Formats: structure tokens, C-alpha cells, sequence
């Protein structure tokens, strides 16, 4: 068996990667050693790390940054698994998403990488959606408008989020108890709330709780973009192959109040004219996560929604619909688990294949 | 001075409709006769109603569908103004959105036209923030992707919201409390009350404070499009006087947790290539509610949402960028008040034309 190293295994994306692993008995086909950064081995002491063949970390781009160059230095021929952003873009690294790219991959492996990264949360939960499209060439460009949770931001930011609602019903707890009390002053009360001082605001910078925020990430001042919204592009077209030849993938990113779940509504252009029943087998073919969900309203309400997937694998994909612009034009919403298939599930996958 | 006759003045809408006037004055340009349904004169009196000029309802479809066939055929030469969507698409009816199509509205006085109805919410608060684009014949087609309040369902789906809201925090509020509790902990029980039998969904369907609904109305069978999505094409059109020869907006119309303010994600497809600087000039022109924010972090999370403009007039837009599909591909994201200028604003402004 593999001797493994876990770095950052006690932090939110760490946690759900263990209780993963735990739950498909993946410790029981390699060697874990655990790591911290507390004053269990020192996670900057690089000759205990140089000993292991696979280093799994989630702890952080910073830590990346510092650790990595260290150890590579040394000589070390081992893999490096990583869940932060920090060597993505890197030309001896490639971006992990295996139902969509095992061939991307499989030729890596063979080629001698030693790096593997998972993606950006709403690339790798769009692909996982609307991969079957990629797969059969049929996609010429792709608009899309995000519905991100609180927890691509961080653990504290959902608990922010959590606070902020609490105290959105609390400023009219009492209003609220009788049915006969006026609704625009239950609402003057709520937004007072919300625009008051006192009100925790401190890790997004502005009220998430009875609002949104169309803002995600650092401004690239040559595109206008925001670092999520580029990596839409950028992403996207490195995890299929099409570096070369990228595929147009823009839109807006925007947060909401939701604790696990990034939503996606996209506006896809087709290459080809197509029936909408074909379009639908193309994309549940794909992988055994997606799930579309048929255009009706009691199955949307019960299927697409952050209350029905958080936790889960599945990856459910509705509202599939030709737009009024043509018949290339496709509709298409999807909700999908951050956490998962967006953080530790890719990871995951990657280490049972370098362990196999 | 013109007799008006006031119904559905003491709901939602029309207590909105009552602030904003009587904030304007607009009372001391008119004669007020309330109406009333209870058991003030009877809002099914045929007859009291026919001694007046001019009509203002906030009652709904329903009222509207009963009353007005009736109030025509006692013979009646008065004008209609309704904020229900029961006569939006009649040809005798007009679609009231003065600060976008004055002239619409001017030559169809001339023209006769008796009935004067308010637009779509979502529409008409996507006319208010990027009209000047459709002003200069811009505009080939919309994508559309909507950040959908509470207040557009009703009233006791905004109370349904908050109450949604509280429990979510209440069943945590211990562990909050707790700097050092576990997040993965905190999660499993808000999500648990999220999806508990006790958890109050009976306006909704399902749960929206946490959430979202990518579902609004009814489904039309003939595009696949909700009522909501469906109106986006319709109403532009009627609005604008462009019904001969129509301008494609299509897409998905989600709600979530906000109370009052519609936000709205678009990719605007440009008829011609035009520097960012001078879309950003055409936009702002156009008239003295639109407020064009700067593509920056601070000055986004401040302005660009429904925090910053719940109750206000202020219809701001940004994250004015091209797209990475072309030059002619433009970004753009949009916050607006359903209240005022998606409901009660351009009944009150057209009923102030029709007073002069």
C-alpha cells in the first residue's frame, strides 16, 4: 500500500473529505500519515513529508506556496494532491474532474504528472451537469449567472449568514405573531435592521442574510471580470483539453443566502439544432450523478433546490427549454453541493486512483 | 378637478401606491372616492363607480376580470388604470412605463385608449436600468437570469420568508454562540429544520430562506417557459411598441430570500461594437432614477444591492464589462424595488397625466 499524508484535514473542506473517505472505507487501501501545523508530524518538517509517495492537502493556497516549492527541491518524485487554487494553472499540473476528463487524466499519468488539482466549485458542479454537451461537441459558447453559497466563502461566512437571519426575525418577532399587523412596517423594521451598525457584517462586507452580493473574488482589471468569474473560462478549458482552441464560458457571479449549494442558470449555444428529447439523453448519459429533472412545476420545486441536494451526490439539471433567440439557444438551471463534487469529492477520487 | 375612484388601496400595492402620493400630493390635484369590499361605497357598485373619470385598482385579476366588462357595458367613457396583469395584453390596453415609453402612451391617448395598465415587475425594472440601450435601436437580443423577492408572490410570502429565516438560525443558536463548534454540525441541523414537517412551506411550496425556486408561475406548454419568463417577451414588446417586429428576452426566473428588490443578471447582445465607456454613458442617460456603478469591489457591495435600494426610486446597474464571446456580448447586473417601479410608480406617475 500507498504511504499517504493528510494536511488541513481538520478544516471545513478537510472534515468532508474524511467523513467521505470514511464512508466508502477508503483508509483501509493505503497508509495514512496525519499532519498539522500546530506546535501527528510537523506539516513543514519536509524530510518527514519527502517519505510519503502521495501528499493530499487542503489546507490552503499559502501553505502550497510555501511547502511546495520546498519539497519539489529536494528531488521528490511523489504526488501532490490539492484542493486550493495555488498550482491549477500550472503546466505540470492538471485540473481533476474525472467523470468528465479520466481521458485528460489517464494520459497524464502516463505522461509522469505529479500534480493534480480539483477545480473551481461552479466549473466542476456545471460540468458535472452539462458535461454530456461538452463530450458530444455541441457547445459553442455558454452565459452564465451563478447562485453562490456562503460556503465558497469560508466556515465563518456561514455562520454570518446564519446570524444575519436571525436577527432579520428578530427585529419583528413580535410583528410577525399576529396575522393582522401591517407588512410594509414589518419590512421597514427588517431593512432597518439589516442597515444598522450593529449588524455583522464583517466577513462578507456587506448583508448577505435578506440580500446578495454580485461581487465574488479580486477585480482583473484587463477583463473587468472577478477571479470566480474568470475561472469560468480559464478552468473549464483546461480540465476538457481545449486550451488551444478555448470555448467561450462568461457570465456573473453572485452570492446568495445559501448555506451549501452554488445554483447556475445558463443560456447555452448550441453548435447543431436539435430535439430537446435528444438534448436531455445527452446530458443524463454522461455520469450517474446527473439527474434531470423533467420542466414541471411540483418536480422542480421538490428536485432543483439547495434544501433537496445539500449533502448529497447528486448533481439535478431543469428548466431545459429551446430560448426565444433560436433553436440553438438552450435553457438550463442546475444545483449542485459545494463541498462535494465542487471541493472533496474530486480529490477523493483522484487518491483512490493513485492508490489502486 | 378629475373624480377618482381608489380600489385595493388598503393591500400591499395599493398601501404603497397611498405612501407615494400622498408623499407627492398628488391628492390635491384630484377628488378621492374610496372603495371598499367589506360590509365608503361598494366596490361592486356598478353605479357609483360610473360617475367617476378615472378608475385606480390594486385589487387583482379576479376583481378586474368581474368589473370591468360590467362598467363598459353600462356605456362608460372613463379611464381604467390597474396594477393587475388581467388586461396587459388586450389592444385596447396599454402597458404604463412612462419613463420608457412616453410616446407609446402620448400617441395612444390621442389614439383614444382607455385603459392604462402597469407592467411586469421584472420587466419593467430591466426598461428602468438599461432603456437607453432599447432607445438607440442597441439591442438585438437578452438573456435573462433573475434574483426574484418575496413581495412579487405577496404578503404572507414575505412574513412566510422571514419566520423561514428565524427558525433556520434558532435551531443553531446555542452552537453559534460557540466560537469553537463544528460548522458540519451547525449545517446538519439547519438543515434538518429546513426539511422538517414543522418547517413553514405552505405559501411557497418549498423552502426559500436558505434556498431558492427556479419556478415562478404558471408553466406554458406551447415554450416551456413559467408565466413569469413567458412575459419577459411579451411585455417588452408591448411596452415599447415593437410587437410588429419583436426583440428576443428570454431566461430563468428564480426566487430567493429578499424581501423587496428584484436584481436581474443579463447578456446583452449588441447590434453594433461600441466602446464600454459610451454603453455606460447611453445607459445613464437615459433617465434620472438609473444610476450606472463603477466596476469596482466596494463601491458593487455599497450600491449594487437590495440592502442599498429597498424603498428607494434608485434603479441602479453594473458590472458593465464586454463578454469573452465577443465585443458585442455585454454584462451587465441590475437591483430594483418591486414596490415602487415594478408596481405602484407607474400608476401613480400615468394617473398623474391623466389628473393635468
Amino acid at each position: 500500500m500507498k504511504n499517504v499524508g493528510f494536511i488541513g484535514w481538520r478544516g471545513m473542506v478537510g472534515s468532508v473529505l474524511m467523513d467521505r473517505m470514511s464512508q466508502e472505507n477508503d483508509f483501509e487501501n493505503l497508509n495514512p500519515v496525519f499532519f498539522t501545523t500546530s506546535q501527528l508530524k510537523s506539516a513543514f518538517d519536509i524530510e518527514e513529508l519527502k517519505k510519503l509517495d502521495i501528499i493530499v492537502t487542503c489546507q490552503g493556497g499559502d501553505y502550497t506556496n510555501e511547502v511546495y516549492p520546498k519539497l519539489k527541491a529536494t528531488g521528490w518524485d511523489g504526488y501532490w494532491v490539492d484542493a486550493a487554487s495555488a498550482l491549477r494553472m500550472k503546466d505540470d499540473a492538471i485540473i481533476v474532474l474525472d467523470p468528465v476528463n479520466q481521458h485528460v487524466i489517464s494520459e497524464g499519468l502516463k505522461k509522469g504528472i505529479k500534480t493534480f488539482v480539483g477545480g473551481n466549485c461552479t466549473v466542476s458542479l456545471m460540468l458535472m451537469a452539462i458535461g454530456g454537451l461538452f463530450e458530444k461537441d455541441l457547445v459553442e459558447w455558454i452565459s452564465v449567472a451563478t447562485y453562490q453559497a456562503a460556503s465558497g466563502a469560508g466556515a465563518k461566512n456561514m455562520r454570518e449568514l446564519l446570524s444575519q437571519m436571525g436577527l432579520l426575525e428578530q427585529a419583528v418577532s413580535s410583528e410577525l405573531k399576529d396575522p393582522a399587523s401591517s407588512i410594509l412596517d414589518i419590512e421597514r423594521k427588517v431593512t432597518a435592521k439589516m442597515r444598522a451598525d450593529n449588524f455583522p457584517t464583517d466577513n462578507f462586507g456587506a448583508a448577505l442574510g435578506g440580500s446578495l452580493i454580485p461581487w465574488i473574488d479580486k477585480l482583473l482589471p484587463e477583463t473587468g471580470q472577478t477571479k470566480e468569474e474568470w475561472k469560468g473560462y480559464a478552468e473549464t478549458n483546461k480540465i476538457l483539453g481545449l486550451s488551444d482552441n478555448p470555448i467561450p464560458v462568461d457570465g456573473l457571479c453572485v452570492r446568495i443566502g445559501a448555506l451549501r449549494c452554488h445554483s447556475q442558470a445558463f443560456t447555452i449555444k448550441l453548435k447543431k439544432d436539435l430535439p430537446l428529447e435528444e438534448i436531455e439523453q445527452i446530458i443524463a448519459s454522461h455520469n450517474e450523478w446527473v439527474k434531470v429533472i423533467p420542466n414541471d412545476k411540483e418536480i422542480t420545486l421538490r428536485e432543483l433546490t439547495p434544501a433537496k441536494v445539500t449533502g448529497t451526490l447528486s448533481v439535478p439539471v431543469g428548466r431545459l427549454r429551446k430560448l426565444a433567440m433560436g433553436p440553438e439557444y438552450l435553457a438550463a438551471f442546475t444545483v449542485g453541493d459545494q463541498l462535494l463534487w465542487g471541493a472533496a469529492e474530486p480529490v477523493r477520487r483522484i487518491l483512490k486512483q493513485l492508490v489502486a
